[PDB]
């Protein structure tokens, strides 16, 4: 049976809440700090994803942390696109159950620009008919394809990694494929859609730095993991000393 294909079904997130009052007019604060919260709680799904993907403890235990706060951005932008197209196909932003986003909150949230771009991304899914499974693969690759210039703890440990799930999605496309030249398309297609996650990561990373810095001015909350990472680590990337591993010359 596909054991690999098993297990990333099996350990993929449900449902997480972000606990905003829908009863409420929508607000720049209000909003911005119910994505913060929803944040902290995916950050938690995410982190208990992560170490329970198949060799994701051959990693150094310093680069495992390091890889997901690194990675956590274009983690949730992806998946959240995903549930935008199952859910309201790419109508709308599905942040989650209980925050999804209609064009006044895109405008509302200051934040449309970036929105625009990750309703973009919904769109993909839509456009290049995205499989559940070609989904389930790509995620879990992103999660090894940002990593500081100078190298990670073990990088040796993290380079074969990331290989092998590189060679689980050219096998997932090969799975329902007799001629090569169908096969080389699709692996064209899912690693230009997998770059262009990273500039749309980017965007929110310097905008999510921005709000952090200024929060007390604009009555913006940030719970205490989203302000750690954000002022220690989302700066690595910010200047340049962390950058995300593209598959085709940018
Ligand atoms: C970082 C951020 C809070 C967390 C948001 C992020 C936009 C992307 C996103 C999508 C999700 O589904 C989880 C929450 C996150 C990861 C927001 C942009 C600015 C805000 O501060």
């Amino acid at each position: 049976q596909p054991i690999f294909l098993n297990v990333l079904e099996a350990i993929e997130p449900g449902v997480v809440c972000a606990g905003h009052d829908n009863n409420q007019p929508d607000s720049f604060a209000a909003l911005l700090s119910s994505l913060n919260e929803l944040g902290e709680r995916q950050l938690v799904h995410v982190v208990k994803w992560a170490k329970a993907l198949p060799g994701f403890r051959n990693l150094h235990v310093d680069d495992q942390m390091a890889v997901i706060q690194y990675s956590w951005m274009g983690l949730m932008v992806f998946a959240m696109g995903w549930r935008s197209f199952t859910n309201v196909n790419s109508r709308m932003l599905y942040f989650a159950p209980d925050l999804v986003f209609n064009e006044y909150r895109m405008h509302k949230s200051r934040m449309y620009s970036q929105c625009v771009r990750m309703r973009h991304l919904s769109q993909e899914f839509g456009w290049l008919q995205i499989t559940p499974q070609e989904f389930l693969c790509m995620k879990a690759l992103l999660l090894f394809s940002i990593i500081p210039v100078d190298g990670l703890k073990n990088q040796k440990f993290f380079d074969e990694l990331r290989m092998n799930y590189i060679k689980e999605l050219d096998r997932i496309i090969a799975c329902k494929r007799k001629n090569p030249t169908s096969c080389s398309r699709r692996f064209y297609q899912l690693t230009k859609l997998l770059d262009s996650v990273q500039p749309i990561a980017r965007e929110l990373h310097q905008f999510t730095f921005d709000l952090l810095i200024k929060s007390h001015m604009v009555s913006v909350d940030f719970p205490e993991m989203m302000a750690e990472i954000i002022s220690v680590q989302v700066p690595k990337i910010l200047s340049g000393k962390v950058k995300p591993i593209y598959f085709h010359t940018q």
